[PDB]
């Protein structure tokens, strides 16, 4: 039956097979759960230092590239720049910290981002009770959780040369999940996506982001770049 022209909907290609993502759910180590509750539900005056904490994690992951080269020169062949990108999305109310560091395996997410007790956790909670500044968090080993000063939910997408791409996610409440991520490949590195709380939207503003980077993170050691969406 002759055709001279087809509608879009007719030549619509059949979907790729549905992907299966394996998901697992884990409880946070008891004292990590306690700290996340404390961080979430207490007022702190200097919440901006969350960005100094995640930038530091990124910087540490990038320093690992340079040293891992000494025992695996393969990585010198990568053409990827060692850098950090800050991506506020006013539309979705997210701030995303992206790096091209070494990334995390599945077991690294499960162990490093919640299941293994940290020996400073108790001491830091005591310090906060006794009125320490929240800024001291990173010296107690638990600075990743400062994300929950500003974020109601945090998703971490990551890819390590030794594993497949995974997503960790938690809205606190005592648990997190790790799942395989068959979504947009990142190549190598980690993206931390902060879903900001309703009253913490100043961290999507480019001036505010520039201010806190200048104040707290001016020895990162790698280029940091802020992507600003053009105002329509
Ligand atoms: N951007 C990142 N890249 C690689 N690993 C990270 C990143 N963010 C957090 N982590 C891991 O999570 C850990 C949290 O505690 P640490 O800073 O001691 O060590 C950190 C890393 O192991």
């Amino acid at each position: 039956v002759p055709r001279g022209s087809h509608m879009p909907e007719e030549t619509q290609t059949q979907d790729q097979p549905m992907e299966e993502e394996e998901v697992e759910t884990f409880a946070f180590q008891a004292e990590i759960a306690q700290l996340m509750s404390l961080i979430i539900n207490t007022f702190y005056s200097n919440k901006e230092i969350f960005l100094r904490e995640l930038i530091s994690n990124s910087s540490d992951a990038l320093d690992k590239i340079r040293y891992e080269s000494l025992t695996d020169p393969s990585k010198l062949d990568s053409g990827k720049e060692l850098h950090i990108n800050l991506i506020p999305n006013k539309q979705d109310r997210t701030l995303t910290i992206v790096d091209t560091g070494i990334g995390m395996t599945k077991a690294d997410l499960i162990n490093n981002l919640g299941t293994i007790a940290r020996s400073g956790t108790k001491a830091f909670m005591e310090a906060l009770q006794a009125g320490a500044d929240i800024s001291m968090i990173g010296q107690f080993g638990v600075g990743f959780y400062s994300a929950y000063l500003v974020a109601e939910k945090v998703t971490v997408i990551t890819k390590h040369n030794d594993d497949e791409q995974y997503a960790w996610e938690s809205s606190a409440g005592g648990s997190f999940t790790v799942r395989t991520d068959t979504g947009e490949p990142m190549g190598r590195g980690t993206k931390v996506i902060l879903h900001l709380k309703e009253d913490q939207t100043e961290y999507l503003e480019e001036r505010r982001i520039k201010e806190i980077v200048k104040k707290h993170s001016q020895f990162i050691g790698y280029p940091i770049t802020l992507f600003v969406e053009k105002e329509r």
